[PDB]
């Protein structure tokens, strides 16, 4: 049975399952809960036209371009989350400052697009914390911009989601994705990669105890990290044409330092 | 079980190696240490080299050097492709499978296998050319004019950081058939029996890993990550392909291509 050794593992797994739960307020579970009307409760108000977009906040707390700066400060919220997460991964603040920020500017988006896949099913995506739920086809029309830039993201959380994660194999996934070491420009690659190198392992355990039955879905989640790295640069490109369409639009200055260069 | 796997594992191998010519094990040799392959790092190494070795198979089709490099990489990536499919014909599984599947599998798949053993012909100084009867050196190939210069340098780059891993050709032979049976790619027709084959064969590549490299910490981990480097080295290329339609300004040629 279980040793000295995968007794670690099973410590460190528990350990980055609680630091997420404390960084996450809506994890997969909840967003599920509500999603599958697990309640009466929970039931989110749905907004697939103008027409419910207008209650919309008259029943939740350009229109095209409203919708992508919420969208877009609500990025800059889970940024801030993440980042709150990844100070909690054993080592990470160990390492050099310069370091800590280029793994941070490089995993973010992988990690939001991750955790997004949670609040998507085919039809649509949670909103401001559950409480509404924009359908993808009223995303779709939004308009010659902005209507495309969701749809790569239900492509992939729909993929994705077909692999059945839960919370607590995606809190060791999410760590595995910050310490890379593969990013460009890191001062110090070994110590990252050493701290990978326990995670992944970490990880590989809980896929194995998580899903018996599972063949494989350790390579198959590792795989998914291609899928995250197209997604993100559509969307940095998508941006660059928003840049030059909307002049009068502005970005937040911390998405503005992440997409610097990437 | 873990027998069914290791019977696997050795038939890649086998068959990897009657696929392939120029292996890694032979390659390594090559590179480090009795004949040295003749070195092109100019112009006039260049010009010599034509004559030499005479991987004349490419040039003699009837001027700018920067121009016959390119090209002559394509002769050698057509003639990789039938390498790649005919090692592909022996994955247990693969012709059993819908055949417009086994096109889409191999259109998709030669380009990633194909940077994947160059790495096994480079180092971070140069890549072994026409059969490892050549060394281009890494800086003549920078040297080169217009996006010329730029098409080879992302593959070093990827090279240098896949071949710390150090794998050799038993471990190559299962990691290639894995890129083949990939079914994510657009257009399949039925994506299950095509999953099921990779199941087996990633299987078969962590026990491999596993055995032959106990020393290597999560090596199966790292290696399938590197799949991503692939994928961008890949759509990367095609990107200096399309600019490369700038250069221009045989139709038979052309259409071999
Ligand atoms: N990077 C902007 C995409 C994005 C991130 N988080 C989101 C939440 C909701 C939404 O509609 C869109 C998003
Ligand atoms: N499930 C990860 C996304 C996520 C975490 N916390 C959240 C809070 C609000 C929200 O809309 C989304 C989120
Ligand atoms: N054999 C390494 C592939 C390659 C790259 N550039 C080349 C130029 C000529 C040639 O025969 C081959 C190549």
């Amino acid at each position: 049975q279980l040793n000295p050794e995968s007794a670690d593992l099973r410590a460190l797994a528990k350990h980055l399952y609680d630091s997420y739960i404390k960084s996450f307020p809506l994890t997969k579970a909840k967003a599920r809960a509500i999603l599958t009307g697990k309640t009466t409760d929970k039931s989110p108000f749905v907004i697939y036209d103008m027409n419910s977009l207008m209650m919309g906040e008259d029943k939740i707390k350009e229109v095209a371009i409203r919708i992508f700066q919420g969208c877009q400060f609500r990025s800059v919220e889970a940024v801030q989350e993440i980042t709150e997460y990844a100070k909690s991964i054993p080592g990470f603040v160990n390492l050099d400052l310069n370091d800590q920020v280029t793994l941070l500017k490089y995993g973010v988006h992988e990690i939001i697009y991750t955790m997004l896949a949670s609040l998507m099913n085919k039809d649509g995506v949670l909103i401001s914390e559950g409480q509404g739920f924009m359908t993808r086809e009223f995303l779709k029309s939004l308009r010659k911009p902005f209507g495309d830039f969701m749809e790569p993201k239900f492509e992939f959380a729909v993929k994705f989601n077909a692999l059945e994660l839960d919370d607590s194999d995606l809190a060791i996934f999410i760590a595995v994705i910050i310490l890379s070491g593969d990013r460009p420009g890191l001062l110090n690659v070994k110590p990252i990669e050493d701290i990978q190198d326990n995670l992944l392992q970490a990880l590989e355990l809980q896929l194995k105890l998580n899903h018996p039955e599972s063949s494989q879905l350790f390579a198959k989640l590792l795989q998914k990290m291609t899928d995250l790295r197209q997604i993100v640069t559509e969307h940095v490109q998508l941006l660059q044409v928003i840049k030059k369409t909307e002049t009068d639009m502005s970005l937040h200055p911390l998405l503005q330092e992440i997409y610097k260069d990437l």
